[PDB]
């Protein structure tokens, strides 16, 4: 499952709070590579959940943090662990999003 999040406070609530890997996709309505790669997400999720947790941030929706972490293009994927920034992935490659899952939660 992917979470829709909705919120800063709720975004900063997982982040903070969360012992797994978390995954955020930023993405937006208007953007094809996101309509693309938005099941793969979903697959993904479904196939890794005992060790990250999947999220999904609308920038036009959650603009304060889409600001907050400086994205500029999308998809962007943030890689968080303890709260803090890991990795990130611009775009939508598939074989480089699931590689980067597979590298930060073995
Ligand atoms: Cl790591
Ligand atoms: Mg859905
Ligand atoms: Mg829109
Ligand atoms: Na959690
Ligand atoms: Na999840």
């Amino acid at each position: 499952m992917v979470i829709q999040v909705t919120n800063k406070e709720e975004f900063e609530a997982i982040l903070s709070e969360a012992d797994k890997l978390v995954v955020v996709d930023f993405f937006a309505t208007w953007c094809g590579p996101c309509k693309m790669i938005a099941p793969f997400f979903e697959e993904l999720s479904e196939e890794y959940p005992d060790k990250v947790v999947f999220i999904k941030v609308d920038v036009d929706e959650v603009p304060d943090v889409a600001a907050k972490y400086g994205i500029t293009s999308m998809p962007t994927f943030k890689f968080f662990k303890n709260g803090k920034k890991v990795d990130e992935l611009v775009g939508a490659n598939q074989e480089k999003l699931k590689q980067m899952i597979l590298k930060h939660a073995p």
